[PDB]
């Protein structure tokens, strides 16, 4: 209904007006199906009251997804959705009870579904929000479903799931055949783990990620996809209209948000269910139109290189990454070395009693895999141990004042001890050295002891070995985390491109080595969204460009 370059200006006058089309629009969407007395009696029945997470949250009668009888046996709070172009293409569900694990896995076989899309956490914030459907490890029986777990692999944002599913009352079919066993599938569940307990997500980049995996997963001749979180119409409503309009796009170059939207509400109850969730479709649809596609294959990585140098595609992706914080800004400026490397407001490290100069920064595993800092001023050495104790990170990556206790006198903050337990060396390639400091702090009244490991770094990248030599201390960092928890902190004067640039390559080439794909500008533009001025030139842009291209081999 809307050229996708209307788009900009589209929703530059849904904002207009303090919001005033947003917010109409969105009343539009929750009063569009109320005159045409839909109901739910399945849903309300008593006998169903059990199956139902929440007693407002129904499965309407005509869309709602039928279990074949069993000798109300026939019901579950899910329904069938429309996607682009398909229809059916979703089925819409709440998060499964323990009283609905089999009904739930049933309904999957009978549906012929080889995607879940799950965008909750189990518990989320001291509360229940979804039953775990799935074995932790091996195999776990769900009636006459037995659910195998294959494979697990965790991402910063989500986690993809790689099931078999057997049904032992279902033909095995003919030895011989290249499909496999007749009743076994394959069921992938891509779960995401960082949507926030309160409201939308801070950034729409990973949750585009997220959308565009899940969706391209299924596979053709197949049944619906499921999707899910607690109530099955908030977050699930958001991704299939973030989805469906991905999809849109890519084959007219039109959006239709509301007019979708206003369509799938007869389809099922409270999709989407906030003005907030209905305003970041749009927001992330947006970003999405506008900063192009950027995830390239290793064996395209050199011909991508040299087309986004030429007049240019990588001076267009950098002002992108340098658009890019409350508290810093301050009765906390005395605390900063320079304000214009600060942390943004969500990304901020709080200290436990409230300011430090310091940012979460995410990795490839793990949101929040390193926190980039300063440089300890001596007025700001209390804080910064605090902020270790208080995350129980284990790593510090100091890329050049001793901040750090000597052997003579241990440090004192009132709730812990630091104490120096050895001094050491590991060497390098050109006769270059990291000086390492072993740490303990222990509590003063509690009897915890955290292990902290200190790295000095040399002089970093390196100018004068070839490029590929950058991953050799990325590399011994990497292995140290593997045998420590808690995040890693990396610090250089301000906090500013040696630090990023450490967790940026860090980043991507846990994404080479795991998916032979690398995302410059992501990993960057979240970076600077964490932490505003990180990246500032071109040239330490087009250096990572530069140095993931020398691992390519």
């Amino acid at each position: 209904a809307i050229p996708v370059k209307q788009f900009v200006k589209h929703i530059g006058e849904l904002y207009s007006n303090n919001q005033h089309g947003f917010s109409e629009d969105f009343e539009e969407v929750q009063r569009c199906t109320a005159d045409m007395n839909i109901t739910a009696e399945h849903s309300n029945h008593p006998e169903n009251k059990h199956k139902n997470r929440y007693i407002n949250i129904l499965a309407y009668d005509h869309s709602r997804v039928k279990l074949r009888p069993l000798p109300h046996s026939d019901y579950i709070n899910a329904n069938y959705v429309d996607g682009y172009n398909k229809a059916k293409a979703y089925i819409a569900t709440q998060g499964p009870l323990k009283s609905t694990f089999e009904d739930f896995w049933r309904m999957i076989w009978e549906q012929n579904t080889g995607i879940i899309v799950m965008i909750t956490n189990l518990v989320e914030k001291g509360r229940r929000k979804c039953d775990q459907y799935w074995p932790t490890e091996n195999s776990e029986e769900y009636g006459n479903i037995i659910v195998t777990l294959k494979s697990t692999k965790i991402h910063a944002c989500y986690t993809v799931r790689r099931f078999s599913i057997r049904n032992t009352k279902v033909k095995k079919g003919q030895k011989g055949n290249p499909k496999g066993r007749q009743n076994e599938r394959v069921v992938i569940q891509y779960h995401y783990t960082q949507w926030p307990d309160m409201g939308v997500p801070e950034y729409a980049l990973p949750v585009l990620t997220f959308v565009r995996r899940s969706s391209a997963a299924r596979m053709p001749e197949t049944g619906p996809v499921l999707v899910h979180c607690s109530a099955g119409v908030g977050r699930t409503g958001t991704y299939i209209v973030i989805d469906s309009m991905l999809q849109q796009i890519k084959d007219k170059s039109t959006v239709n948000v509301l007019g979708f939207l206003k369509h799938i509400r007869t389809q099922r109850n409270y999709l989407v269910q906030t003005e907030e969730q209905y305003i970041f479709i749009h927001d992330a649809l947006l970003e999405a139109i506008l900063g192009k596609e950027t995830e390239v294959s290793s064996n395209q990585l050199h011909s991508y290189v040299n087309s986004i140098l030429i007049p240019t595609r990588l001076e267009k992706q950098f002002k992108l990454v340098t658009q890019c914080f409350s508290a810093q800004k301050e009765c906390n400026k005395e605390k900063n070395r320079n304000s214009s490397v600060v942390p943004s407001e969500r990304a901020r490290v709080g200290l436990a009693p409230d300011y430090i100069n310091a940012s979460y920064i995410m990795g490839y595993y793990r949101s929040n895999e390193f926190i980039i800092t300063q440089h300890p001023l001596p007025h700001t050495t209390k804080d910064f141990w605090r902020m270790i104790w208080d995350h129980n990170a284990q790593i510090i990556v100091m890329l050049p004042f001793v901040y750090w206790p000597s052997r003579e006198e241990s440090m004192n903050c009132e709730a812990f001890t630091v104490t120096l337990i050895s001094k050491d060396r590991l060497c390098l390639s050109n006769e270059e050295q990291i000086i390492i400091h072993d740490f303990i702090l222990e509590a003063t009244q509690d009897d915890y002891v955290l292990e902290v490991r200190h790295f000095q770094c040399p002089k970093w990248p390196n100018p004068d070995a070839p490029i590929s030599s950058t991953f050799e201390l990325i590399n011994v960092i990497k292995e140290e985390a593997l045998t420590r928890d808690g995040p890693t902190i990396v610090h250089d004067e301000y906090g500013a491109v040696s630090a990023g640039m450490l967790c940026a390559l860090t980043t991507l080439s846990q994404q080479l080595e795991n998916e032979n794909a690398v995302d410059v500008f992501q990993v960057a533009k979240m970076i600077n969204l964490m932490r505003p001025g990180v990246f500032t030139d071109i040239e330490q842009y087009q250096f990572i460009y530069k140095a993931m291209l020398s691992l390519v081999s």
